[PDB]
């Protein structure tokens, strides 16, 4: 589908058997995802944001759907203020910018 | 054009008669860019991302030109890490995702 910017370009996802929402976000270079149970070990990873950095739990090979679109790729999990969608899974559902 | 998210969307703008390398950022709600002097009365604002807030200086009504076309919006002046191409602007330009 074709996404304007006039709302914010909020989406539903399901992670985990669960549905959330969640912001398709070109400003981010990483997934991360508000505090939330994921299999699996996790590692280490300090992500920076407009306000400083915050540490977060990198998950891999995680499988979400994005607006039906079927995704497997690292989620970060942490004290994030909305769930975001960055360009790492924006590539896997073939998600471009145009104008 | 169409703009592809296997590296950061970054873009060369124009304001003030300045060039400036910024980022289209459908995260950010606003356009904030690193701290400049920019024509007109401000007021303070707060914005909030990862990280926390930043305290910026918000200018209305500003000419910029992205990728050769002109949008006029409020454009915030911090201390943003990056400089950021929100929606306001972005909208403006007829930016849309696309998947
Ligand atoms: O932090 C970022 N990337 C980093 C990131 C994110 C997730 C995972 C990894 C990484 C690494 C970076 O790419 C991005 O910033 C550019 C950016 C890029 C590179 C480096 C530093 C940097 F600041 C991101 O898209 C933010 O813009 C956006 O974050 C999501 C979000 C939405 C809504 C509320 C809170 C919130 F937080 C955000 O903070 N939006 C707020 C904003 C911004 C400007 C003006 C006003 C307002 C109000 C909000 O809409």
């Amino acid at each position: 589908p074709q996404i304007t910017l006039w709302q914010r370009p909020l989406v539903t996802i399901k992670i985990g058997g669960q549905l959330k929402e969640a912001l398709l976000d070109t400003g981010a270079d990483d997934t991360v995802l508000e505090e939330m149970s994921l299999p699996g070990r996790w590692k280490p990873k300090m992500i920076g944001g407009i306000g400083g950095f915050i540490k977060v739990r990198q998950y891999d090979q995680i499988l979400i759907e994005i607006c039906g679109h079927k995704a497997i790729g690292t989620v970060l999990v942490g004290p994030t203020p909305v769930n975001i969608i960055g360009r790492n899974l924006l590539t896997q559902i073939g998600c471009t910018l145009n104008f």
